[PDB]
C-alpha cells in the first residue's frame, strides 16, 4: 500500500508504468503545474478573487481582445487587494501574477436576431455604414483584404468558426458567399480564414497602447497573440522597453506560420502558450494535438515555459462538473509537460469559475504523480548539453539527489528565479521552493513547473551566512505548514558563495528542523 | 515526411514529440475502430448508409432507452445499408452489431435547490408521483448497501447528496450541488456494492436470436458477472464476444479477473466518473488500456469524447485531444454514445474521430511500444505467435502498405494486432461474424471474400490474397512498388498460420 | 531458462545480465564463430587436419609470407583430401574452406642494450646477417625509432640520413633471421600488391581459393588492386583486408565499403600504433563491421602460449570470449596450429570458449541496436530476415534453415546476430566454404540430384537441413525451426518464412 | 570534444559507441584502476619498489604461499621505506597499501622424476605412507588424511594444476582407487584440485592463523583470503584478525565452484572480492571463467564493494619485454567489465621485466576508462540502486551527475573512514576522485575502489573546522595541479560536510580550480 504512483514510477517499461497506475495511491499535497485563470465578469470580484487564490489560482490573465483600460485596471487592483489579504501570514501567503493578453491582428464582424440558413447568400459589403447596422445579406468586416486575397472557392469562419461560409465571388469591397454551416450571427464576432496568413499588423497601434498600459500597471508577464515570427516578438519587447525589460513575454501560437517558424519564435520569447481555439481554425482540428505535443516537447528541451490554453473545461461555463474528454485533456497536458494549465471563459464569464479552478487543481496533482520521471529524467539529461556553468551542474545534481533520497523539496535561494528555473527544466518530482526577496520573481516563477515561490519579507541580517539560513528556515516552515514535508525528512538546498545572482554552486542534502 | 516517420525514428520520446508535424500527412488507412451508438438520432438507413462511408465499423444498440422489440428496425436498416455495397466485395465494408445491456441501474420517480436537506423514500406510488418534497428509487436495497457519509448522485452526477440520517425505508441526505430535478434519473452510489445481481438474464438470452457479434455488459464488478453472462448467451451464443464495461470502483479493484474472464474491457468513463473521484479517471483508463494491451484483449474508451458535437458542428480542442490521447494510450476502438443516441451532428463526428484517430496512429511511438510489447510478450512454442511478431518486425523494416492475413476465427489477425503494427492489417475470411468481430481489434481491416471455394486450395488461397491485394489498392492502402506482408497456412483449417511471404506489390 | 544464459537474456540492464551469467547454464552443440587455423609443419599432416575439422576447424589459412607454392599446394591437396574424408555421409559432412594470406609489403632482415648496430644494404650479405650485419627490404626523420623481431627488440635512431643509419639497440632479444621491421612514423606509400603477391594471387585462383587475406591494406585503392588482379576467373573469390597500420584505422570506412570482410591484424598493429590502444581499434572495426554486416576476423596471439603449452592462459581465454562478445564473425589460430605442439587442443579450446561466449551475448540490446541503426529497405529478403530473427527469439528456434545459392540470403540473417544456428543449404561448394566467414551460418552441402519439380527440390534441401540438425545435435523432433525460401528458383527471390515443426 | 573518447560517449547506442572509438583521442592523465603488484625477488628491493610506485603500483601483495615471516617482514619494511622516500613533499606522496595473500589449504602428491598416465589405467592415490616416498604410475599418494572422507565414488580428481584427470571409480576407506581419464607426465609434490567436492578442510589452516596474526602485528591494510567457499570461512578469517584487525579488510578469493554459487553470501560477509582465475579454471571448465568474472564484477558493482582481477594478465612479460595482444585485451576488458583493481603476480615477483609490465597496466587501463560508456552505466546503477534516506549516498550520486554535466577534472571528497569517497566511486564517474584523509590506513585502503585517489594531508589542524576544511580542499587542488589532473579555469566538484566527523558528507560545491 503506497503513494505518488511509486509502483508505476519504478516500472522498467512505460507500458508497465500505466498498468500499475493506482486510483488507490493517494497523491502528494504539493501541486507543480501552474493554474492561470482569466478574470472578467464572473471573477473580477475580490470575493471571487480571494476564493480563486484559495482554490489554487496562481496567475490572473487579462484579455485586451475585449474590454477597456479602465475595466482591466479595476480588475488588476481588485486581484492585488485579494492577494495582500492573505499576507498577514507570509508562510500561508501566495504571490499571484498579473498577465496581459493582446487583441493582436483580428478580423471582426460588424454589430442579434439574424440566423444564417444553409442555402442562403451572404454578401460581405465593405461599406463602413454596416459597422453598427449589419444585415444578413450585407456583412461588414474590420479587414480590407478578405475579398482581395480570398477568391471564389474559398471559405470564411465567424464566431469561433461555428458559422462556416463558401466564397462564389471576388472583387473590391464585396463577397457573395454560401452558408455551409448556419446559425445565429453574433455582434463583433471573430472572423477566421484557414487559407490565408492575415496581412494585419502583428502588433497594431491598439496593441502598442495595450502593452504600454501594462508597463504602467507592473504586469509580470504578457501574452502576445498571432505571433508568426521572432520579428513579431521583438516589436513587443521594444514597446515594453527598458521599464518592462524584466516583464516576461509569452508568445501565443495560433497560426500555421508560427507553427512552421516556431523554433525561431521560442529562442526569441520567454515562453510559449498553445492557443488551441485559434490554432484549430487555421490548421485542421485533427492535427492540433500534434502541435500541442510538438511545442510542449520543444519547450521542455529548451527549459522555456509552455502553457496549454483553450476550452480545457468548457462545459463548466454552463455545468458544475466537467466532461471526461475535458478531465483527460487537463491531465494529459500535465502528462505532456505543460508548465501551466489555463481557463478562459470558464473563469472569465462563467457560472462556475471556482469549481473549474478546483478541478484543474485536483486533476493536475494526480497527473504529476503519473509521470514516468525515470524515463523523462533520463532523456532530459541524455539530451542535456555539457556546459561549464556551475549552476547548471548543481541544478542537475540536486534533481538526481531529489530522486535518490525522495526529497520533500528542493530549496533554492533565487533573486531572479534563474537558479530555480534550471532545476525545473530537469523536471523533479520534488516540489521546488524558490526563496526570494524580489516579489516580481515570486510571481513570474509561477510560470515554471514545480516552483512554489515564497516571499521572505524578513529583513537582511547583515551576515550572509545568517541571512541565507534565515531564508532557508522560512522555506522549511512553509513546506511543513502546507504539509509538503515534515521535520526529520530530507530536503535539497541550493545556495551560492558570493552575494548576488549567478553565484549558485552549493548543494546541501539536509534533514528538516 | 509522411506518417510522422521523423518522430518514429527518434531515439527518445521527448524528441519524438518535438518531431510532430501538422504537415506530415497520414496514410489512407485508419486502424482504431469507431463504435457508433444507434438511436433516435440515426435509426434511419439514410443516415446509417452515410456512416459506413464516413467510417463507422460497429453499430451499438443501447438497452437503457429500448424495449426487447424496439431496435429491430435499426438492425434491418444497418444491414440493408451495409448490404447495399455487397455488389462490389472489394469495396464492401463489414459492420458489427453491439448490444449494450441496461445493466444494474437505479432511477428516480416519474425543480431542485442547493445546500439543502432532502429525504428519499420507497413509497412505490412515487413512481407515477415524482415530488420535490422527497425522491423515490427502484432500488429497495439502498439501506443495505448505503453507509452514512455516502454521497448519492443524480442527473448524471450534476446533483450530489451526502448521507446524514437513515430510517426504515428512507435516508436523510444533505444537498451539496443543486440543479434541475426531473424524473427517472439514474442514481450512482459511489460508496456502494450494488445488491442487484432475471430481467438481466432475459436481455442476454434475447441477444443470441438477433445474430449480434458482440455484447457490452453494463455494470460488471467481478468475474462472476462475466462467468454468468456467457452462460446466458449459451452454446447458441458461444462465439458472441463480451466486453466487460468497468463503471465502478470494485470493477477497477479486481479488474484482472474481469479481463481474464472477458474477451475485452470497456472504459465506461461517464459512469466511472461518478463512481470514482473524476480527477482519478485517466489513471483508471491508462491502467486498463495498458493491461488489456498486455493481455492481447480488446479495449474501448467510450463516454464524452466529442460531446459538444451533439449541439454544435465543431469539436472542442480538449475533445479533439481526448480522442487522440486514447489512441496514443493504446485504445483499440473509440465510441460516441451521446453524439449518436440523441445527437444533432453525427456524420461529421464520425469523420472527426476518423481523422483525429488516423492522425494519432502515425503519432504513436511504435519503436518503444513494439520493443516493450515484445520483451513483455512471453516466450512461446506457438508457431503462429512467432509468424505474427515477425510480420510486424518485417512491416517496420519495409514500412509496409499492409499485412495480409488469412484467418477463419480471426485469431491469426488478432495476434498481429497485439504487436500493434503501423501497417493496416487486411484480414481475409469467409466467416462474416469473424469480419464483424474483427473491428474490436485495432488495425485489422476486415474483408469478406464471397468468392466461391476453388477446388485447388493453393489457387483458393491465392484468390483471397489477390482479393485483399485488390481491396487495398482500391482503398488506397498500397500501390505498385509498395511492399506488403502475406500470412497464410500450410494446410486447410485453423491453427496452421506458419507462413509469412514478403511480396513486392505489382 | 537454465541453458544458453536464457536468464541473462531476460535482463533489462547489461549489468544485471552480467550479474545473471551462470557457469551452470550450458550451451547448444552449435558454434557460431568461424575458426581459421593456419596450416603448416604441425597441421599439414592429413591425420592432424582430419582431427582439426572434427574439433571445430572451418577454414584453413595459408601464409604466403613464408613458403613456396609447391609446399602450399601439397597442403591444399592434403586439406581437401582430409575434408572429403567425412564425405562418406553427406549429412555429417563439414565443408572446409582454404584461405591465401598475402606476403604483402613487408620489410624483413644475441643482442644487448645499447649494443652495436651498423645496418648494411650490401645484398652480398643477404645470406649473412650478424650482431651488426643486417639488411632491410626498404630502400626508401631524426629522433625516431625502429622495431625488429615482432617489435620485441627496439632501436632509438637519433642518427638517420641518406642511406644507412647506425644507432644503439633500445633493448635485447633472442634473434632469428628474416624478421619484421616496422616504422610507426610514416605512411608506407608501398605496393599493397607486389609482383610476388600477383604471382601468389594467380596461384590461388588456379588453386580455387574461397577467400584471400590481403595484407597491409591502407586504402580502398589497395583493395581494388587485389580484386582486379584476381580477375573475372576470380571475381567470386572473397577479399578480406587486413588492418595492421594507422592509415587503415583512419581510412577504415573507405576500405570496408571496398572489402567483403575485414581482419583486425593485431600483431603488426601493436607495433605500428601504441599497443595499449589496439583493443579500441578492434572494438571500433568489429562494431562498424556488424553495423555494415560484413565479416570480421580478430587474429593475433589469441592462444599464443599453446604453441608450447597444452592449456591456454586466463588472458588468452578472455580475449577469445571478448572478441565473440564484441561481435567478431571469426577467431584465428596462427602458430598455435602452424608450428605448435598442440594444434588440436587449441581448436578444441577456441570452439569451447566461442560457444560459451555466444550464450553470454546480451541479444536483447544487440538485436534492438542492430535494427534501429539498420536502414529501412525495399528488399523483401532483408525484410524476411529481420522477421525470421525476431521469430527465432519468440519461438526459441532450434535453428534457422535458409536455402541460398550465393550466401546472400544467409548473410542477411547473420547481420542481425541470432542465437539459433543458421543452416544454409546450397549446392554451391565455394559459397558453402565462404559462408563460414559469417557468424551463425553452418554450411551444409546438398549432394542430392536437382529435382524435376522445384517444389520437391525445395523440400529436399529443407528436409536435408532438418536431418543435419538432428544428427549434429542442434535440434530434436518436437522443436520448432525457422525456414526461409523464395517464390521461384534463382538469386534475389527469398521472401518466404515458414515456422515448421522438426520432422 | 575530440579527447577522452568524448565522441563515443555521446552515442545513443553501445554499437555506435564501439563504432566511434578513436585511437587518436588521447586519454586523461588520470588512471582510476588500482594496480596490485606481487613483490618477490624481482621487485623486493627498495630501489625497485620506488621505481614500481613511480610506474603505478598502488598495492603490494605478499604471498604466504611461499616465503618466511621474516622474508615478508623485510619486504614490508622495504615497501614502507620506498613509499616514505616521497614524504619529502606531501603533495607528491602516493599512499601504498600492504596486502597479505593467504596460502590457504593445498593438497600435494609427492615422492626417478616423471611418469605417464595411459588412458583408463589403474591408479591408486591411497593413504598408505608406505608409498608416500615412492609415487608411481600405478600408485600415487596424497597428504590430507581425510581426503577419503571429503571425496566419494564418482568424484573427479585433477593433478599438476589441471593437466591429468581421474575418477574415483572404486571406493576406498582411508584408501582411494581411481581410473585415469586424461593422460600426461606426473611429477612430485604436485598440487591436487578436487572439482566436485565436499571440502571440510579449514580455508584458514593453522599456518594461515599464524600468517593473519603476523599481519595484524605488521599493520597490513587488506587480507586476500584464499579458497573461500562459504561465509563461515570469511567469518573465521575475521575472528582470527580480532578487534585489532577489525580495520583490516578481507578480500575473499573465489577459486572454486562452491565460491561461485555461494558468491552472494560471501560478498555480503566480505569487504571485497578477487576473481582468482588460475585456480578456478582448473576446477571448473576454463572456457567458463569469463562468465565467472563478469557476474562477480557486476554483482560487486551492484553492491558498491571492491572487485579484483588477478592471474596471467601480462604473463608473457615475465619473459618478454612486450605483452601479447590477447594480454592487453584481457587488461582492458577487465576495466570495461567494471573491475576496481587489476593485479600482477609472477610478472612483478620473479619476472625479468617488472617495471615494463606495471607501466603497461597503467597505460591500458587509462585507455579503457575513457572507452567506458558512462551514460548507460550510470543509468543502470541509478535504476538498480536501492532508494535511500542517506544524504551522503544522494550527494554522491548528485555529484557524479554534476561531474558528468560539467566534465569536471576531479571530484574532491574529504573522508576519515573512506566511505564518503567509496560512494562516489560506486556510481562510477569519468572524473578522478581526489579523496582527502588524515588517516594513513584510509588512504591506503581507498586504492581498492575505482576512481579514488588518496591524498594524505599531513598538514596540522586549524582552530576552526571551516578553515581546516578550506585547507584540505586546498591540498587536493594543489595535487591535481601537480599531477596534471586539472588546471585553473577548469570546473571541479567538491564534497564536504556541514559540521564535524565526516559521517554527514552533504555539501557538494561546484568550484573552478584557482
Amino acid at each position: 500500500i503506497q503513494t505518488q504512483q511509486l509502483h508505476a514510477a519504478m516500472a522498467d517499461t512505460f507500458l508497465e508504468h500505466m498498468c500499475r497506475l493506482d486510483i488507490d495511491s493517494p497523491p502528494i499535497t504539493a501541486r507543480n503545474t501552474g493554474i492561470i485563470c482569466t478574470i472578467g465578469p464572473a471573477s473580477r470580484s475580490v470575493e471571487t478573487l480571494k476564493e480563486m487564490i484559495k482554490s489554487g489560482m496562481n496567475v490572473a490573465r487579462l484579455n485586451f481582445s475585449h474590454g477597456t483600460h479602465e475595466y482591466h485596471a479595476e480588475t488588476i487592483k481588485n486581484v492585488r487587494t485579494a492577494t495582500e489579504s492573505f499576507a498577514s501570514d507570509p508562510i500561508l501567503y501566495r504571490p499571484v501574477a498579473v498577465a496581459l493578453d493582446t487583441k493582436g491582428p483580428e478580423i471582426r464582424t460588424g454589430l442579434a436576431e439574424v440566423e444564417l440558413k444553409k442555402g442562403a447568400t451572404l454578401k460581405i459589403t465593405l461599406d463602413n455604414a454596416y459597422m453598427e447596422k449589419c444585415d444578413e445579406n450585407i456583412l461588414w468586416l474590420d479587414y480590407k483584404n478578405i475579398c482581395k486575397v480570398v477568391e471564389v472557392g474559398s471559405k470564411i469562419y465567424v464566431d469561433d468558426g461555428l458559422i462556416s461560409l463558401q466564397v462564389k465571388q471576388k472583387g473590391a469591397d464585396f463577397l457573395v458567399t454560401e452558408v455551409e454551416n448556419g446559425g445565429s450571427l453574433g455582434s463583433k464576432k471573430g472572423v477566421n480564414l484557414p487559407g490565408a496568413a492575415v496581412d494585419l499588423p502583428a502588433v497594431s497601434e491598439k496593441d502598442i497602447q495595450d502593452l504600454k498600459f501594462g508597463v504602467e500597471q507592473d504586469v509580470d508577464m504578457v501574452f502576445a497573440s498571432f505571433i508568426r515570427k521572432a520579428s513579431d516578438v521583438h516589436e513587443v519587447r521594444k514597446v515594453l522597453g527598458e521599464k518592462g525589460k524584466n516583464i516576461k513575454i509569452i508568445s501565443k501560437i495560433e497560426n500555421h506560420e508560427g507553427v512552421r517558424r516556431f523554433d525561431e519564435i521560442l529562442e526569441a520569447s520567454d515562453g510559449i502558450m498553445v492557443a488551441r481555439g485559434d490554432l484549430g481554425i487555421e490548421i485542421p482540428a485533427e492535427k492540433v494535438f500534434l502541435a500541442q505535443k510538438m511545442m510542449i516537447g520543444r519547450c521542455n528541451r529548451a527549459g522555456k515555459p509552455v502553457i496549454c490554453a483553450t476550452q480545457m473545461l468548457e462545459s463548466m461555463i454552463k455545468k458544475p462538473r466537467p466532461t471526461r474528454a475535458e478531465g483527460s485533456d487537463v491531465a494529459n497536458a500535465v502528462l505532456d509537460g505543460a508548465d501551466c494549465i489555463m481557463l478562459s471563459g470558464e473563469t472569465a464569464k462563467g457560472d462556475y469559475p471556482l469549481e473549474a479552478v478546483r478541478m484543474q487543481h485536483l486533476i493536475a496533482r494526480e497527473a504529476e504523480a503519473a509521470i514516468y520521471h525515470l524515463q523523462l529524467f533520463e532523456e532530459l539529461r541524455r539530451l542535456a548539453p555539457i556546459t561549464s556553468d556551475p549552476t547548471e551542474a548543481t541544478a542537475v545534481g540536486a534533481v538526481e539527489a531529489s530522486f535518490k533520497c525522495c526529497s520533500g523539496a528542493i530549496i533554492v535561494l533565487t533573486k531572479s528565479g534563474r537558479s530555480a528555473h534550471q532545476v525545473a527544466r530537469y523536471r523533479p518530482r520534488a516540489p521546488i521552493i524558490a526563496v526570494t526577496r524580489n516579489p516580481q520573481t515570486a510571481r513570474q516563477a509561477h510560470l515554471y513547473r514545480g516552483i512554489f515561490p515564497v516571499l521572505c519579507k524578513d529583513p537582511v541580517q547583515e551576515a550572509w551566512a545568517e541571512d541565507v539560513d534565515l531564508r532557508v528556515n522560512f522555506a522549511m516552515n512553509v513546506g511543513k505548514a502546507r504539509g509538503f514535508f515534515k521535520k526529520g525528512d530530507v530536503v535539497i538546498v541550493l545556495t551560492g558563495w558570493r552575494p548576488g545572482s549567478g553565484f549558485t554552486n552549493t548543494m546541501r542534502v539536509v534533514p528538516v528542523p
